[PDB]
């Protein structure tokens, strides 16, 4: 009756924080979960009643494994630059067939040598892993593997090249170009997972191919249903929030008794570490006539907060959030998701990947607006609060989400799908 279930994701805490949302549905029916993860995270897996499994305890000596989230900045540093400087099709030219990820595949190989040993050892009936792409273990390994995706599910359709933030406004003269520099970019990638597959002689599979069971989580009112269906084996769980930490978010006194509205802004678990970025973005909300609440990021500490902010390098977003009127984000999907289900509009500021995507989802479905950098001004930003906050139709478009995302019952066909292929080995 009692199931032995694996987690893995990569280092963002976006991947491991989705993987907490359904570990807790699967604890509450009584399997227990392992999760193969990064020891700055050990606090939260334990606290969650997760059996914890340092990667790092597994690395080979020809292939070590680094957590790479003390240091994401200087890739994340390097998105911003381009960004501010250059339109999403601008961008595009400029990659000139260089994959958004295709960087990390050749770096996977350690993380893949410590998951064939772990899986070995603790022989689980079930693995899932929250991954940019799938990894040679997940084919070699005993037992099923159910890839989690996070991010924006568009690459599971037929439709808008991913990655690139397309609209379903856009004509398609300008949209036939983006489609052809994102085709020629998503063979750079097939090319590098050839080679790690290749490394470990199993088969290369798709990136986001799933052989039996596969879970994307994304509210359904924002899935893609005008695109048809997701890739075989794929099925949606409309939200993974893990369990709040305080139930009860008590408010800074410096933001209490002081008038405006109360406006939530984090740039994410990655781009937070760009202080240029947030200073960009604080600079002109001095003279916005509201209050801001701000996850400042690693390097919060140096980062300028005016008489009408306060913030930590951490907040308790998931806390926080009901007490909040706007929130002020990267287009992270997490962030997106715990901020619909409170019943928040957002203000999408994207910075790299699914990011466009969310953030160009947001607009189009009117649950907030899309602000680039490349465009970015004090003038706009302001105007976008006021905009977002006094906007009806918005505002009720948000609270209609809010309602399908409390309402939703999709956990009850995900977790029996699980439990199925875990005991069955097959659907
Ligand atoms: O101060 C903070 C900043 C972020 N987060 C969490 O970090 C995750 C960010 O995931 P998302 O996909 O939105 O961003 P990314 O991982 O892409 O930066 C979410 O679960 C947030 O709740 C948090 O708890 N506190
Ligand atoms: O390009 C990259 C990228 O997009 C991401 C990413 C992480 C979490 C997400 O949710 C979405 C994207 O991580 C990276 C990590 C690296 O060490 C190097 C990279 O080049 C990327």
């Amino acid at each position: 009756k009692s199931l032995k279930i694996l987690f893995t994701a990569l280092f963002g805490p976006g991947h491991l924080n989705a993987c907490l949302g359904i570990g807790s549905l699967l604890r509450k029916r009584g399997h227990q979960i392992y999760f193969a993860h990064f020891p700055r995270h050990r606090a939260t897996i334990e606290k969650h009643g997760f059996l914890f499994i340092s990667l790092l305890d597994y690395a080979e000596p020809e292939f070590p494994i680094v957590d790479m989230l003390p240091d994401i900045g200087i890739i994340a540093k390097f998105a911003f630059e381009r960004m501010h400087k250059l339109t999403p099709l601008e961008l595009f030219r400029h990659a000139s067939g260089k994959h958004t990820f295709a960087g990390m595949v050749n770096g996977s190989k350690g993380e893949n040598y410590a998951m064939m040993k772990i899986v070995k050892e603790y022989k689980p009936d079930v693995c899932l892993a929250d991954y940019l792409f799938n990894m040679p273990w997940m084919f070699t390994v005993d037992c099923p593997v159910i890839p989690v995706k996070s991010v924006n599910p568009i690459e599971l359709y037929n439709g808008p090249p991913a990655l690139t933030g397309c609209s379903i406004h856009d004509p398609p003269s300008v949209r036939e170009e983006i489609e052809q520099l994102a085709r020629k970019s998503e063979l750079e990638l097939e090319s590098e997972l050839e080679k790690l597959f290749a490394h470990f002689n199993v088969p290369l599979v798709s990136y986001n191919y799933a052989q039996q069971l596969g879970i994307y989580i994304y509210p359904g009112p924002l899935d893609y249903k005008e695109l048809g269906s997701p890739k075989e084996n794929w099925v949606r769980l409309d939200s993974s929030i893990r369990s709040t930490e305080i139930s009860n978010f008590e408010l800074p006194e410096k933001l209490k008794d002081k008038p405006g509205k109360l406006i939530y802004v984090s740039m994410g678990s990655l781009a937070s570490a760009v202080t240029e970025l947030l200073t960009m973005i604080l600079t002109p909300l001095a003279n916005s006539p509201h209050r801001f609440i701000v996850s400042t990021g690693p390097n919060g500490d140096s980062i300028k907060l005016y008489d009408n902010m306060w913030g930590d390098k951490f907040i308790n977003q998931v806390a926080l959030l009901p007490k909040v009127d706007l929130f002020i984000t990267h287009g992270g999907s997490n962030s997106l998701i715990e901020g619909l289900t409170a019943g928040k509009p957002l203000i999408a500021i994207p910075q790299f990947g699914d990011q466009l995507d969310n953030a160009q989802r947001i607009a189009d479905l009117g649950l907030g607006v899309r602000l680039n950098l490349h465009e970015f001004s004090g003038e706009k930003l302001l105007k976008a609060i006021e905009d977002v906050l006094n906007d009806e139709k918005i505002n009720a478009n948000v609270a209609r989400v809010s309602e399908e995302l409390k309402k939703s019952d999709s956990k009850d066909k995900v977790i029996s799908l699980i439990e199925k292929l875990a005991r069955d080995k097959k659907l």
